[PDB]
């Protein structure tokens, strides 16, 4: 076919659709209007959105198609560098890196992690139980709360106390701010004006900022010879199986911004679109809730409770499915190839993947999309191959993937033992768009269960 492609703007082509707060659901409002499958133009650029499972499971073929860095991502790269989400898989360091670091994301690694992400989520229910009658809980701002700390302690063993204040930390301040120029960056006019000299001083500040911070932790750690249970003791010792060569000091570097600035916001938004999505599903928090009281039986969570929270997992998914936290993921075309018998794509031919269209793809999942059911998770393996793709693909899918579900079932898990919930304002759902989603403004109250920690 010759493609679909939505309105355009003269010589800006499409790029004007993009200068908006909510570039994804502008996107996904236009996927629903156009198809499978829409082409869009920027100023020197081309690219195509696909919304099918059908041509998706394609682009998802590694022998045809690879990722792309797209934009952001690109941004990003000032302060991640060649960490392994900003990395192109052609790169040294990021085979290097994904062999060293795969062990220690695995499944199995996550019982070395437990006890500190408890650590976190036990000052999260602390925090609840403390608040008083007529209080009421800002929900994605405790949620990234918690899981910046956590990955902060499971990272390098670093307490960025997040928990103990309103003004966050120096270096979340500036990997915020840092996150924040990448995306605005986007959207700039003419990029080059002397009006954003001052962003750029910032910038290269909040840069200073997070490696001074990085850089001297893994200093004083080698100084020590300190081993602790956290990714950056398996870092400095481990050497890549393939070239036998250990990561240097800078990537180790590089790593550790990635996790925290890659992995916290994917994950908070992930916990925020869950409890959304059962104080609006009163009979799925129940059976979620009765879960938690007949699992966590002890006065903390142990690992193995942890794997047993089934429905907690289908309600995490389930919340994946509607709104993935991480929206969008971009391949190129490693050869010419015909995608779908019908679209052929020369080398180097960007596609974006809009994964919140893949998991409403009614030939899929059937007609009711929109729905919240959790039960549509309650077997793995009826799900076909490449319908449901939060983490992205392949080897280059997200390495945090077993770290953010656990996390997410623990905590999950944790305050539905500990706390009745209340949709006091009745929240209507806003989703703000940062390099993640989040629903902006959900709060609810908690009634303490008093129930021990
Ligand atoms: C629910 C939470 C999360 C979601 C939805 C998510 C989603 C994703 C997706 C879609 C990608 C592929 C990006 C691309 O193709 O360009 C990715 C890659 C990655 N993720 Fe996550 N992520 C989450 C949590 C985490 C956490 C907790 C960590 C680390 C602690 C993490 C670390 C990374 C890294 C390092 C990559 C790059 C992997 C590579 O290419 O080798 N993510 N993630
Ligand atoms: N681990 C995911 C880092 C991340 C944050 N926001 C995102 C948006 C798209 C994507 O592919 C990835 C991301
Ligand atoms: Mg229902």
């Amino acid at each position: 076919k010759e493609m679909p492609q939505p309105k355009t703007f003269g010589e800006l082509k499409n790029l004007p659709l993009l200068n908006t707060d909510k570039p994804v659901q502008a996107l996904m409002k236009i996927a629903d209007e156009l198809g499978e499958i829409f082409k869009f133009e920027a100023p020197g650029r081309v690219t195509r959105y696909l919304s099918s499972q059908r041509l998706i499971k394609e682009a998802c073929d590694e022998s045809r198609f690879d990722k792309n860095l797209s934009q952001a991502p690109k941004f990003v790269r000032d302060f991640a560098g060649d960490g392994l989400f900003t990395s192109w898989t052609h790169e040294k360091n990021w085979k290097k890196a994904h062999n060293i670091l795969l062990p220690s994301f695995s499944q199995q690694a996550m019982k070395g992690y437990h006890a500190m992400m408890v650590d976190i989520a036990v000052q999260l229910v602390q925090k609840w139980e403390r608040l008083n009658a007529d209080e009421h809980i800002e929900v994605p701002e405790d949620m990234t709360r918690l899981t910046l700390d956590t990955i902060g302690l499971c990272g390098f063993n670093y307490r960025f106390n997040s928990f103990y204040r309103d003004q966050p930390h120096p270096f979340i301040t500036s990997m915020v701010r840092a996150l924040d120029e990448a995306m605005n960056k986007l959207r700039r006019a003419n990029p080059d004006d002397p009006a954003y000299d001052e962003n750029k001083r910032q910038f290269q500040e909040d840069i200073k900022v997070m490696n001074d911070l990085v850089d001297k932790i893994i200093a004083d750690r080698k100084a020590s010879g300190e081993q602790s249970d956290d990714l950056l003791t398996h870092m400095l010792n481990g050497k890549d199986p393939e070239t036998g060569e250990p990561l240097d000091d800078e990537n180790i570097r590089y790593q550790i911004i990635t996790f925290l600035a890659a992995g916290h916001e994917a994950t908070s938004g992930l916990l925020s679109f869950a409890l959304y999505f059962l104080v609006k599903n009163p009979h799925e928090l129940q059976k979620a809730a009765e879960e938690a009281a007949r699992v966590l039986v002890d006065p903390v969570p142990s690992y193995k409770q942890v794997k047993q929270l089934k429905y907690v997992g289908m309600v995490l998914n389930e919340a994946l499915r509607l709104w993935p936290t991480a929206p969008a993921f971009s391949l190129y075309a490693k050869e010419d190839t015909v995608l779908g018998g019908e679209y052929p794509l020369e080398k180097g031919d960007e596609l974006m993947v809009l994964i919140p269209q893949l998991h409403r793809d009614k030939t899929i999942w059937g007609d009711d999309v929109e729905e919240f059911r959790p039960e549509r998770f309650e077997n793995p393996s009826a799900i076909p191959q490449h319908a449901f793709k939060p983490f992205g693909n392949g080897q280059r899918a997200c390495i945090g993937q077993q770290f953010a579900l656990h996390e997410a079932t623990l905590v999950l898990g944790m305050m539905l033992k500990h706390f009745d919930f209340e949709d006091h304002t009745n929240y209507e759902l806003d989703i703000k768009e940062t390099l993640t989603l989040k629903p902006e403004g959900f709060v609810v109250k908690a009634k303490s269960k008093k129930i021990p920690l």
